[PDB]
């Protein structure tokens, strides 16, 4: 009964997703319609900027990708996935893509600006979250993965850096740069070293269970203040990941440790989230016994904290990055590669 209504919700959610999946939205827009305010994040082929839309005064977070760098780093399909998926999803804990466009040089995804900053910065600052606090965030990720996986979407980059804290103290998942729609198995080596499942490292065909592994890492990191597998060199991190060995801080409850042993299960076929009972093994776990799943979805649970809000356009919750020019070439770069964008 509790389950039939979940089933109902999911079927409806799929209907909606497919309508947008099958005919993606397209805009319409130019870089010169925006004032750049601050770089919020950078990477090897793009960056994220706080911008103000001049005509309306609206603030947005604009992901800007350099087409030539995308192509050179063979990320074409991934950027296409990211735009197509983000425009089609609709869920309380997923960042909203407002619109997308492209010009001669760049691809643009204009998201709702979440001024609260990354969970990563808040976690690092406080040191660690209490189990009730970690559980509040974890429950939102569980619901979000239940949503995503029913749509055959694998997220593939869970980490506190990608979890924005909104003005209600709830999560907004951002960065769909590695998300993929795929039934069954996929093979790409992608993600973040500390968060990689063993089967990604071992170069196997892997599935949605990698997202549940990643949830184990996240819960561990939220509650300990550091990830379960760390070392100086990536190779050293990978050896630890595939070993089947993980130590817990002495303050972890026995219920938490039991959940983590089942999420950080190196054998994907025994990993929670990936057994016959699917997500319900997780949702029914003793560690989540006090979680009101529907109250979480409805945002009715008092959040552990609400980020300091200094008005529209405040960036105090983000780190400073070196501000670099955004170039727009006279000539169109990589036209055919990005025609579906
Ligand atoms: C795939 C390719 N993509 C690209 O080049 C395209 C552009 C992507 C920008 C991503 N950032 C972002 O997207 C950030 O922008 C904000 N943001 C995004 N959307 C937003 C929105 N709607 N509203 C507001 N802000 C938003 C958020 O701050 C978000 O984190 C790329 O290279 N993507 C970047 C991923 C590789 C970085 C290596 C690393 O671990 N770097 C960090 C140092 C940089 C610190 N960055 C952040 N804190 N965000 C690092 O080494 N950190 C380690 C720990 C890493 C392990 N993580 C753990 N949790 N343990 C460290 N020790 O500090």
């Amino acid at each position: 009964s509790e389950q039939e209504s979940v089933k109902e919700f999911l079927a409806k959610a799929k209907e909606d997703f497919l309508k947008k999946w099958e005919s993606p939205a397209q805009n319409t827009a130019h870089l010169d319609q925006f004032e750049r305010i601050k770089t919020l994040g950078t990477g090897s082929f793009g960056r994220v900027m706080l911008v103000k839309h001049k005509e309306t005064g609206n603030h947005y977070a604009m992901k800007i990708l350099d087409k030539q760098k995308v192509v050179k780093l063979k990320q074409i399909e991934h950027t296409l996935n990211e735009k197509r998926i983000l425009q089609a999803v609709n869920f309380p804990f997923l960042v909203k893509l407002e619109f997308s466009f492209k010009d001669n040089s760049n691809l643009y995804m204009v998201m709702e600006y979440v001024p609260g900053g990354e969970m990563f910065s808040h976690l690092r600052r406080i040191g660690r979250f209490s189990e009730p606090h970690a559980r509040f965030y974890a429950a939102q990720i569980v619901l979000t993965f239940e949503y995503l996986h029913s749509l055959d979407l694998i997220y593939r980059d869970l980490k506190p850096e990608n979890l924005l804290i909104d003005q209600q103290g709830y999560i907004q998942v951002t960065d769909f740069g590695f998300a993929k729609r795929v039934k069954g198995r996929t093979w790409t080596l992608c993600g973040t070293p500390e968060y990689l499942a063993p089967e990604i490292i071992l170069s196997k065909g892997y599935n949605k269970a990698v997202d549940w592994w990643a949830l184990g890492v996240l819960i561990y990191e939220m509650a300990a203040g550091y990830p379960p597998f760390f070392a100086d060199q990536p190779i050293q991190i990978y050896e630890k990941i595939v070993s089947g060995k993980v130590r817990f801080p002495s303050h972890f409850s026995s219920d938490l440790k039991d959940l983590l042993r089942n999420l950080l299960q190196v054998d994907l076929t025994k990993r929670f989230g990936n057994l016959k009972n699917g997500v319900n093994d997780i949702k029914n776990h003793k560690w989540f016994a006090t979680t009101d799943w529907i109250a979480i979805y409805q945002r009715k649970v008092e959040a552990p904290f609400i980020p300091k809000f200094k008005g529209p356009g405040d960036t105090s919750n983000f780190d400073d990055y070196e501000e670099e020019e955004i170039r727009v070439s006279i000539n169109e770069k990589c036209g055919k590669e990005f025609s579906e964008f």
